[PDB]
């Protein structure tokens, strides 16, 4: 049996706005945290249904696993720039999710990348501008002045900082905020505001941050209720050649088992600057060690791999087949860690890494018995009745539609044997995020429209093991 | 007056090899020291005159103020691979140096390019290899085993590293090197020989060096008679966008005056992996402040740099005429860096470093008064009577022909105006550099072919100033 959808976002209708104001939600990730609770993130995006924009990052809670939702928990959302002339492309951008709970600290982190005003990943300089420095062994994010070069750091409380070295106050950034950290990087010179350093167009002040594709984390140490200011982790993570460094939405996991067992892992991809969006996405992991106070990067599934007799590298590839992008991440019960890649081989494409997410084995596995229409998917590892299984949800097309739950048994060494592929939502269907629940039910929010829904309304149903295997 | 010329480093004629069997010798190195000395550095193109091959870096004495040389004392040559089908680019490969003295120390530095076995420079992979890895870092340098992926590293007394991190103990590197160095990365199994980890055809052992472009280091103390095996100084230098990185030849200075005094300035130029050759090299510095213990990389004149209307980066651009590849520098008395770039306006192009050759102003000055036909040129900086004067030498034109001696006012502000340009050598000229013999005198190494010499010959002038004046 499975349930009636319950839709936990509700998109507005015929192009139009809902009743709050806003066009569309998006993209949809899914935790079941140590208390019990299920929480839903999403993409709030106000005014429209583009990958840019007015968008915040947004989460709901249910505490009857699911029945009944609580009130929409907005976790960030950075003010619009209010003296752009095409306000659909004038605020900065906060896009895509992963969510996590460290099982040991019970603290739950939401990363999700960031782009100041701009069309966020469509709307990239083809020239890179340095956006951080280190000064004396401490990383600063660098500010440009209109009409002058040179550094500008950002330290201590915010105050600026001239490329001398000179604390020239008067000038301070806000990062310890306040409100609902819609005035995160707002800039004063007394008392008095001026602008903000994300704006890009028409600004009021001389400051703003380098045009780049930046990584964020916000956390909660009260079950989602309550979340703290972003973190920018951008530079503990992000190489001087990569061009784009975001997520690959939906659940990260932490492993239970094996030598780096509560290692906390979240999906990632990026391009590079010799083919950016053409040839270059390459999926990996970032991962944290010491329960989310530092990260690291993994090396690229596409790092050393030979393609054609042909060696290639994330950082200067050019190749539209052999690319990964946003990703799903499962460990085995043997403590491998398997990554599910979204592509355009029209198969599902899987990656094996033996030491903990951080180095990937040769070659990439192809499984004919699943379909991928070039969309996100996510997996979940479950336990029925001895050993061992996989759960994995996308679309089973053509195109993003026919929601589909495929199974597979986890083998040997480690193999996976697909054993059954249930319809769950007809229609329209893209992105989506799965939870085991207990007692043998299982969760999925997914990316859905009907009967004229803007794109998308995302919603929620739960299901049991009969609907899985029979 | 003028000295005649005097040869230093003899090529051969019409396509045979000179008395000792080299061909070719290129890239002149002038250096005073502080006991008087005169050293003379050159690249030992044995089999050729192109960019690659066996080639040794050499240097011949000078106690006498240029009146006879002492013999030749090589500082490095790799050994070649006996197994490679094509001799002339069958050998590890190392290519244009830089000179320059510690004031304080009296150490004498030898800073010159590396490529494994190939083309160096027209022969670089497609794709990036990652050449070193930290761990515990601790930086190792990486090698790949034929048929397998994963990092192996060279650790303590050049132990190879399994990727997992366990000594495979038989195989190890040498790095404390013996005989010519020409030792150097031969690669054992206990005390059984089996290659060398710079060989990248036909090979006898299972392991090889990313290939990719490096930067190493040899230095002397006894003025000249000695030196030190080769230090490996890429990783504190090249960033993981950088394809190539090579030195501008010639001499190197040492700061002077200003808040960076005792600083000592290295000319480089990077390429990216967006355009490489055609539209990306980039003119920089690397410079050390204790010594030439550790380097650093400043910031690149292309950096950040308006041209067109654009700002462009030099990991980013592909602008052929915006390049800027070899340079040599000179320090001003109010403590200004000056940078004279080779570059492809026809121009002499300056750019200025008010931090002491970390970052660059917007401006790049552009001379006109002085030709560049797109080759290796010289400066010094010098004192006489008065203020302030410069000395820039390279070709007259048009072609690498006619060597010009240029001098130049150098203004409080400090521009400078150009007073004569006296013709040094006729006939093809190209590269040369230039040292102060005192007594306002000057001496000059530079590139010369006559009575069909197989290019080139490098051949000394030494004079004052009446040439300059008069
Ligand atoms: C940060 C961002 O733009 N993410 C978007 C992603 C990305 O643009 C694409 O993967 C580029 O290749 O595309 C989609 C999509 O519905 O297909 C949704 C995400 O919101
Ligand atoms: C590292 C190296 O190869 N240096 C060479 C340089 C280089 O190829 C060029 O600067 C690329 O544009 O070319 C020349 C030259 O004929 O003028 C001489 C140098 O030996
Ligand atoms: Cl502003």
């Amino acid at each position: 049996a499975l349930t009636e959808k319950t839709d936990i976002f509700e998109s507005g209708r015929n192009g139009k706005p809902n009743k709050d104001g806003i066009k569309s939600y998006r993209i949809p990730a899914l935790l079941k945290t140590d208390k019990g609770t299920l929480i839903a993130g999403a993409d709030e995006r106000r005014l429209h249904s583009s990958d840019w924009g007015d968008i915040g990052m947004v989460i709901r809670r249910s505490e009857d696993n699911g029945k009944t939702w609580g009130d929409r928990v907005t976790i960030t959302n950075l003010r619009d720039n209010p003296k752009a002339s095409d306000p659909s492309i004038g605020s900065p951008v906060n896009i895509d999710m992963v969510l996590v709970q460290d099982p040991e600290t019970k603290r739950i982190f939401s990363i999700y990348d960031m782009f100041p005003e701009g069309k966020g990943i469509f709307g990239m300089s083809s020239q890179k501008e340095e956006a951080y420095k280190k000064i004396d062994g401490k990383t600063y994010q660098i500010l440009y002045r209109e009409g002058e070069k040179g550094a500008y750091t950002i330290r201590e409380n915010g105050t600026v900082y001239t490329p001398d070295g000179k604390a020239t106050d008067y000038r301070v950034v806000v990062d310890p905020v306040k409100p609902a950290y819609s005035d995160k990087g707002d800039l004063y010179k007394g008392n008095q505001l001026l602008g903000n350093i994300y704006f890009t167009t028409n600004k009021t002040s001389p400051f703003r941050i380098a045009k780049d594709s930046y990584l964020w984390m916000s956390y909660s140490d009260d079950d989602g209720k309550t979340w703290s200011a972003p973190q920018d982790i951008t530079p503990m993570v992000k190489a001087d050649w990569m061009k784009f460094l975001g997520v690959g939405p939906g659940t990260g996991i932490v492993l239970r088992n094996g030598p780096h067992k509560g290692r906390i892992l979240i999906p990632v991809y990026t391009t590079n600057n010799v083919s950016h969006l053409n040839g270059s996405q390459s999926s990996r992991i970032i991962y944290s060690d010491d329960h989310g106070k530092t990260w690291h990067a993994g090396e690229a599934v596409n790092d050393n791999r030979q393609v054609d007799g042909q060696k290639i590298h994330s950082s200067t590839m050019n190749n539209r087949r052999a690319q990964n992008t946003e990703s799903t991440v499962v460990q085995l019960n043997n403590g491998d860690v398997k990554l599910f890649m979204r592509g355009l081989t029209g198969d599902l494409q899987v990656a094996t890494s033996k030491d903990g997410g951080v180095t990937w084995e040769k070659d990439i596995k192809r499984y004919p018995q699943v379909k991928d229409v070039y969309v996100q998917m996510s997996a979940i590892h479950t336990m029925h009745e001895g050993k061992e299984y996989i759960i994995l949800s996308n679309a089973g097309g053509p195109k993003r539609e026919n929601g589909m739950v495929h199974l597979a048994r986890v083998e040997e060494n480690g193999e996976l044997t697909w054993l059954k592929h249930n319809p769950i939502q007809k229609g329209e269907f893209a992105y989506n995020s799965l939870q085991e629940l207990g007692n043998g039910e299982y969760g999925i929010l997914y990316e859905h429209t009907e009967k004229g829904q803007n794109a998308y309304t995302l919603s929620f149903r739960k299901f049991n093991w009969d609907f899985l295997s029979k």
